[PDB]
């Protein structure tokens, strides 16, 4: 079916819930041994969370290889993203290597240090211009260059500097700082407003290693960024829009990391979003 129909024939008869259920038991099941492994266990937030082994992101080291990221590689809309959790006090600097070593130009983040009373990451990027970070697990240097905060999201200019080589490199820092504690936006106007700043600074594109993006456990409103940023480019891409199914598109990406959209309502949300954005894109 189409997407805007099928959507208001979803509610109407308010079957969310056995749509999204119907997601969760065709969705792949690959291994994760080494997320399991007894020597990662605090470079894991939660412990139902993992990457798959054939798709995780590994460090260029030879101790210990293991972070909590996957490549996530659509290959007919020619993107790729690299999903991961909000940092931990203790995998900071192996973030910022993986950055690095990936070539990442942008960094996505969908969350607040601080919700519902509790941390949800590590303050991992500086606050002061003034006041620089090193990381000397990983031998390199971070400063904030510039910042500018705005009504929905705050845009910062970062440097980042690989200590070994003195080389250094321009990071692009887009924190959506409105997500709600509870539940999904109302709208899907802000967010949407949002990708387009991503996309317009760069970030998504082949030119650039993959764009980083996290939320707290990587899976929920992560998922929701990049499922609505690739459907609304093959929207684009094909001669018939109205044959971008959603649901397929996920399933699609959930070979690459388990658990993407994590409940109903943000299915919903998702729908939404491609729904409105399929209008600005043309009127």
């Amino acid at each position: 079916m189409e997407m805007e129909k099928e959507f208001e024939q979803i509610d109407k008869s308010g079957s969310w819930a056995a749509i999204y259920q119907d997601i969760r038991h065709e969705a792949s099941d690959f291994p994760s041994r080494v997320a399991k492994l007894p020597k990662n266990k605090n470079r894991n937030r939660y412990r139902d969370v993992s990457p798959f082994d054939h798709s995780r992101i590994k460090l260029h080291q030879e101790d210990n290889d293991y972070i909590n990221a996957s490549l996530i590689k659509m290959e007919e809309a020619q993107r790729s993203y690299i999903l991961t959790q909000g940092p931990l006090p203790n995998t900071v600097g192996h973030f910022w290597e993986m950055v690095w070593e990936q070539k990442s130009r942008g960094v996505v983040m969908l969350n607040r240090v601080m919700e519902k009373g509790s941390l949800k990451c590590a303050q991992y990027w500086p606050q002061k211009e003034e006041k620089e970070m090193i990381f000397e697990d990983t031998n390199l240097k971070l400063t904030l260059i510039s910042e500018d905060i705005k009504s929905y999201y705050t845009v910062r200019q970062l440097e980042l500097e690989n200590l070994t080589t003195q080389e250094t490199r321009e990071i692009l820092h887009f924190h959506y700082t409105t997500w709600p504690d509870f539940g999904v936006p109302e709208s899907p106007a802000s967010f949407l407003n949002f990708l387009f700043k991503v996309r317009e600074s760069g970030s998504l594109s082949p030119e650039h290693g993959p764009v980083v993006v996290h939320c707290s456990a990587g899976i929920g409103r992560s998922g929701t960024f990049c499922l609505a940023d690739t459907c609304l480019l093959l929207m684009d891409k094909r001669k018939d829009p109205s044959s971008v199914d959603i649901k397929k598109v996920l399933l699609e990406m959930r070979k690459f990391r388990m658990g993407l959209i994590q409940t109903a309502d943000q299915l919903r949300f998702s729908y939404l979003a491609v729904i409105e954005g399929a209008k600005f894109i043309m009127g």
